[PDB]
């Protein structure tokens, strides 16, 4: 399953922070749109699995939909 | 007691975000300094209580100290 997010990103750290949480999550593919503020995650997590890993971030997140 | 932390911002954003999961956590008073990199927090919870909910957010992370 293909879910797609917004996140609230501004800087490149801002990416990498996400990337981070991300990779200690495990069980993914993704893919970080900066300029757009889009997540992309391949995964066989729960949408509530990743969507809870990213509000980690302390940034703002939603759900932008499935494929 | 004040906790004294070095924490890899380089925006607003990411300062904001470091204030929200400290807001989430409660039981703090802290100071945000941007351009310095530095959070300053006053709690009661355990420096690896604070050390770990900023962690949680993907950013650089170390601990500076007390006063
Ligand atoms: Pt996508
Ligand atoms: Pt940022």
């Amino acid at each position: 399953p293909k879910h797609e997010f917004s996140v609230d990103m501004t800087c490149g750290g801002c990416a990498e922070a996400v990337s981070r949480v991300l990779n200690k999550l495990g069980g993914v593919k993704y893919d970080i749109d900066l300029p757009n503020k889009k997540v992309c995650i391949e995964s066989e997590h729960s949408m509530d699995t990743l969507l809870a890993t990213l509000k980690k971030t302390g940034k703002t997140v939603s759900y932008l939909g499935l494929e």
